[PDB]
């Protein structure tokens, strides 16, 4: 439970993100990220690079966004990459049928005049929404007589709407193209040279961190529904018969809420299992898929996602994408309900074959006299956009005080900047201290900034908390005059402080941010300062 | 002088970059960057972030690429952002008139039957190509009777061709849009909130590092002419009356080739002046423009550009962009002649006014009772693409040996990875040494990789040189058996080696890469090893 209104106001005001082309009315689904928003957005991409590319020695490539029609036709995007759209016969307003039907049903379940028996029937309908194909949706749109959410008019029947943007490469119109809806395709088209890097053996993973475009129908979910976002996709090619990851044990003891496809149809709830035990019962097919599922859990957590609001929902029989056979999604409980922030699929061979059969160019690998095989790819799809937004809601808190101050409990690895060095006076009396501390912090690799804003030391930290600065050191007169020279180390979340010698503080803030010492540990070693 | 053919072959083979959608024939102007290409491309963006954003405390924002028609119409891109295109009346092949006329004239100047008097007349025509407007070009295309470079047919008259990509945002066609040709526009549309960050005072600079799209007519310049590239633009807003940068002295003693607009019309050559002296004579208007010009020189140099092939050419009277009044470009002497890699303009007020007058929203600032002024922006435009490619040619060398081996003399700050630790055997005899050195290097922050490839130690380094790895440490038996345990430190460019104790090598390689010690210094302290 989070007050979205209050939050968005803080985010936009401190400029984390805001409506793109605002002075023109803005375009729904498009936002610009201000300074802090970038510092945070950057820290997350940096953490991801470490957690995956670096930790797994993933081959990184950077393909183009512009794509010639022929390429996406083969992958099957020109045909299946779409959403069902409806529009009131009156004017020409469009809506994503998929969601409008869900918005309506939720409206009925809320009305007090609704029977318990119907409430159920509907809950069953919503828990199977991503399965209802073309026809099935048309009927539900009749049975429930869904009508325009605005000036309730009559909606035309649900029709598919290709989400890919369209353009023309070069003068003339002989080469029509689209803006890549995903990045994965680029890695497949380069499978040859890529496989060559690993001596030709499997498994090997290729990755990409770039922009994808999705001409969303009716974006109304803040940063959740954008037509332009940055995503980090991993394409882990493995031998279909050797689907066993040599590191699965490093993430086997992790306990996370799994929501099988069965539990979704068998009407029961998600169970908090153990990955190791998960693979046993057969919930999670193999251990490769299992390994990444665990790593994904670790990443999201380390970046600011709350475990008590993070689950992995499996897909339904016919919910499968036009390129997958099995899949699991990392969903976060937000103010918009459960939403897919990271998508981990298991699109066995499909892709490579399509491009090979179309271009008349072989894309395979061999294994020991020797047999050629079609690699089975597990693609963890990260939406850095939704992932960041989740961190926003999960860490946005309101300080217990009439002034209604807010703050984000951002981990030290993602906060705009870890420490905030703020002195009382800027005269040449404090400089020798501010200068030292700063440079000292830098040597320890702790991002910081010397606060200049006006107001009381308490109002200073008030602005610091808003953008979620992890810590803060107060340098007052007793620090400059008294001796030993000690400063005040203030914790963001607790607001509780400490008084240690200003020379040792750097190493202290370092361990605190790096998770080598607990704030409790600090209060035990040094004298508390009210 | 560089053998482009040989180079491109090495780049593509080691996969620095290559044709996007290769297995489909590829699309001209589109390329994909392989692993090494990314490591290098990343290092350059990282260096730029330090050299500018970090060194100047620039406010970083990240706007959208999709832009609604109304926004670009105001900036004046829907009208002037184009190139003159011609096409042979036979089939429908298009060409950029601007360049075809230049290709033809160069053909004539080469023919031995050309008179000295005409050769001149033409040299004068080419040195004024970016000034010839619509009509002027049509005539030259008649006087010289230019015809299709292929199967020489007849070219239609030169007509403008808008370079901006076109699409449609959202279902329907009520909101037509383009893919931003530049990033600057985004910073202007956010001038309000941005100015607020600096307390409302000037000067203050905003920056952006993102992708821009330019539907180039006929791309045939490798990575020089792309329809999709990453650029880092800086928008330094300053008071029109206070055009004086407080750091100009830090870059005043720099000596760099300046090519005034006069020297371009007065038919003389570029002079290697001193920035300080440059501002005096009035060559470079103010010192703000001068400061960035110096910093730009430093950056390019630090990344791998050769001074003897780097100049700053000023624009011509009517060469000015549709948004500028004065400008200077950093051009690199490549195999394609002189090309603009970094563009530093001085588009005084223009922009902010246009958006304000169109949206009926004021975008100004005040100064001390108080007067509101229209900020004069100096926009340094970096094309990380062309900049990287220049580094390629300027540092690509061929080893003097029949085997025809190649290598790139990449600075330590941009090389894929600084050091290459390569042992002879991988047995548990060397591991205790490889492990230590590696971890030791990491502690010193030196990017490295343990070489595994097969072949002689000399053939191992042969592959290392190709991707331009700065150094390399050889760990042989005398390192494991003999004591003290010393390894071999090999320099890339010189191939000359050294023999120092394997424990001290880390700190040595660190200073070498960080420019704290010269390779000559090393050969003076430690025993040479043949
Ligand atoms: N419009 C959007 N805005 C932000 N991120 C998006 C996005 N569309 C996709 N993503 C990212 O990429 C997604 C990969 O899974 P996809 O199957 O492509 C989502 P989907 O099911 O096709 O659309 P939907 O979840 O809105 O129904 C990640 O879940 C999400 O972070
Ligand atoms: N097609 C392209 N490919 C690579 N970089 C490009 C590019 N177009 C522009 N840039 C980058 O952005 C440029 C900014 O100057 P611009 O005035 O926009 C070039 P221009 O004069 O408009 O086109 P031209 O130099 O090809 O005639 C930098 O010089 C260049 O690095």
């Amino acid at each position: 439970i989070v007050d979205r209104a209050k939050m968005e106001d803080t985010l936009k005001r401190r400029f984390f993100y805001d409506q793109a082309f605002a002075i023109y009315g803005g375009v729904s689904g498009l936002y610009d990220f201000g300074p802090v928003g970038c510092a945070l957005k950057n820290n997350i991409i940096q953490t991801w690079r470490q957690h995956f590319i670096q930790e797994e020695q993933i081959l990184e490539i950077d393909c183009t966004m512009l794509t010639p029609e022929p390429v996406l036709k083969t992958s099957g995007h020109v045909d299946k990459f779409a959403d069902f759209m409806v529009k009131d016969v009156k004017n020409g307003e469009c809506f994503r049928a998929d969601h409008l039907l869900k918005a309506h049903l939720q409206k009925l379940m809320s009305d007090k005049k609704c029977s318990v028996e119907k409430k159920s029937e509907m809950e069953s309908v919503l828990a199977q929404l991503d399965n209802y194909g073309q026809q099935e949706l048309a009927d539900l749109f009749v049975n429930y007589n869904v009508k325009s959410p605005i000036t309730g008019n009559d909606l035309s029947p649900p029709v598919s709407f290709n989400l890919m943007f369209k353009t023309f490469i070069g003068p003339g119109g002989n080469m029509p193209g689209y803006l890549r809806p995903e990045t994965a395709q680029g890695i497949f088209l380069n499978f040859k040279r890529l496989l060559e890097f690993n001596q030709g053996k499997l498994p090997f993973a290729a990755a990409q961190i770039g922009n994808s475009f999705r001409n969303e129908i009716s974006p109304r979910s803040g940063l959740i529904r954008v037509r332009e976002f940055t995503m980090a996709e991993i394409e882990h090619f493995v031998d279909p018969s050797e689907k066993d990851h040599p590191k699965f044990q490093n993430v086997a003891d992790l306990h996370l809420y799994l929501y099988s496809a069965k539990a979704q149809v068998s009407g029961q709830s998600a169970r908090k299992m153990r990955l190791g035990d998960a693979v046993e019962q057969g919930v999670i097919n193999n251990t490769v898929l299992g390994y990444f599922i665990g790593r994904i859990y670790l990443y999201l957590t380390k970046v600011g996602i709350s475990p008590d609001k993070l689950r992995f929902r499996q897909h339904m029989e016919n919910e499968m994408a036009h390129y997958a056979c099995d899949c699991w999604d990392a969903e976060s409980k937000t103010s918009y309900g459960w939403i897919e922030i990271v998508g981990c699929a298991d699109r066995s061979c499909y892709d490579l074959s399509c491009h090979a059969r179309a271009t008349k160019v072989p894309l395979v690998a061999e294994k020991p006299y020797v047999e050629e095989v079609v690699p089975n790819v597990i693609e963890p799809s990260f939406g850095l956009g939704r992932i960041m937004y989740t961190v926003f809601e999960h860490t946005f808190h309101v300080r217990e005080g009439d002034e209604q101050r807010t703050f984000f409990s951002f981990p030290a690895v993602v906060a705009p900047f870890k420490c905030s060095v703020l002195p009382l006076s800027q005269n040449q009396e404090f400089m020798p201290f501010v200068k030292e501390l700063s440079e000292a912090l830098t040597r320890h690799g702790v991002s910081h900034k010397v606060d200049d804003s006006s107001g009381s030391i308490g109002r200073r930290y008030a602005r610091t908390d808003e953008i979620g600065v992890a810590f803060g050191v107060t340098i007052d007169f007793d620090t400059v005059n008294k001796t030993p020279h000690t400063a005040t180390l203030r914790d963001r979340d607790s607001m509780r402080q400490i008084r240690a010698e200003i020379s040792e503080l750097p190493s202290i803030v370092q361990d605190l941010a790096n998770g080598n010492i607990t704030w409790a540990d600090v209060e035990a070693r040094y004298p508390l300062f009210e």
